[PDB]
């Protein structure tokens, strides 16, 4: 027995049961919960992150990443009482939660971290830039005002001549909704092929034993169905992609 | 009197290589057939080498029972025939892609170091990937040009005509025109420079410097990044600036890793 860890998340705006949303926080929820390890959750809005931060002193994860001069502060952050540790970058979570807890199921054992790395670049470019112009779009009128001001703004700023400007020329219903829905399509294939490069279709990338990437994958298709909605008609093509592999997947990571 | 008894020892394993304009000891170059032949010396496996030009190799393929490793990757309809092959008489297997080759000598060699266990193959499938992106594509514009002249006549025309028909539309038009000397070079090699510290950058992800992925243990993933700088090492030369250039990169971390692969 221990006490309840300290898990900053992103609301959007809805009541406390529907309130997570996000896809990187939930990479550290679902960390928690596979380690079925207790937690409470803070909410942090989008403008008051850095700030919040700034107070119980959590690094930043990146840097420049937004404004060139000044550092990347961001969710998910947690706050161990246990230990007295506040890590930032859910990578960095999970490490910390392996070695500060080896009874949990290890996550990221130092034999995946370099392979890992390489599916974050390969999953970037195939899974993430496909499903930001869905994604952001969709989440963006979800949030309250201040935090949807925040997010528009800042998500434009850098994505915006990328992909057309404002967020409503991303995906606009027709022709253009059409292609980046085939080539997001695609790139789920293209990661299911990965899955299944020795003949056989494996449950996750170790195999049958799950690890951090299997999470990774699991968070941006839970947050996907929590923005979209369960019985949302995109939502509903992703449960069947590949053998509706994806839907199994989700229903793995909601079971934790 | 007395008669032999029936040898039982491993036979030499058949391994189609490519050649180049030179002579036996250094008719080998090209990276493909490199993770092979890396694959079979790690494991200490005797082989012997079986020449094949370029135009050759889909004869030579269907003679001998070795099957395509991919569709329409030359023209639209067509199996792709690719070397390397081995064919083992040890059990009358012949076995094509480099990677099938890894699966099929861990498998039937379960004595010798393991190469691709199964619970690499969705990872390292990932990698190949990835790998095609940030090293194969940068690399490309230097490699094949500097091979190609060193081809023997058969093998020139068939890999200028193929390479340049499929990838010289967005590489500037002929070969000379891909990477010339001059800004064109220079920008090009920054490109494949970032390729390479991107890679590096997979391996230091931890805040420590694995000299594998894996950790401590080599795996087939190590061999595809070895196989690859050993040919760039045999086409460039040892003494090649460029190559001296790579030595360098990203705290030496390719100059030790084809330290490890000439020495298995
Ligand atoms: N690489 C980080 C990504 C964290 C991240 O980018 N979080 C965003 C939420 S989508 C954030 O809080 N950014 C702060 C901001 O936008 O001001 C991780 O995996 O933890
Ligand atoms: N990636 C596969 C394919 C290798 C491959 O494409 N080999 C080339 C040599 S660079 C080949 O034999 N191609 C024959 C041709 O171009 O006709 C493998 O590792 O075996």
């Amino acid at each position: 027995m221990i006490q309840q860890i300290h898990f900053y998340d992103i609301p959007r705006n809805r009541d406390e049961d529907d309130r997570t949303w996000n896809p990187n926080t939930s990479k550290t929820r679902l960390t928690l919960t596979y380690k079925r390890l207790p937690y409470k959750t803070i909410w942090v809005e989008y403008p008051d992150i850095e700030r919040v931060c700034k107070e119980i002193g959590a690094e930043p994860s990146a840097f420049g990443l937004l404004k060139e001069g000044k550092p990347y502060y961001s969710l998910p952050v947690i706050h161990d009482p246990n230990t007295g540790t506040t890590i930032s970058d859910s990578i960095r979570i999970a490490r910390y939660l392996d070695k500060t807890y080896p009874d949990t199921p290890a996550v990221i054992p130092a034999e995946l971290e370099a392979f890992h790395a390489v599916f974050e670049d390969a999953f970037w470019d195939t899974i993430f830039m496909p499903l930001f112009p869905f994604l952001v779009p969709a989440a963006c009128p979800q949030l309250n005002p201040r935090s949807e001001a925040y997010f528009r703004e800042t998500r434009e700023g850098k994505f915006g001549s990328i992909l057309g400007g404002k967020m409503e020329n991303w995906a606009p219903t027709g022709p253009v909704r059409d292609d980046r829905w085939k080539a997001l399509q695609a790139g789920f294939t293209k990661m299911a092929g990965w899955l299944s490069a020795d003949g056989q279709e494996r449950p996750f990338f170790m195999g049958e034993k799950l690890c951090y990437t299997d999470i990774v994958v699991g968070a941006w298709l839970i947050s996907v169905k929590k923005v979209f909605g369960s019985d949302h008609p995109e939502w509903l093509q992703v449960e069947k992609w590949d053998g509706g592999r994806w839907s199994r997947l989700v229903q793995v990571v909601e079971n934790f």
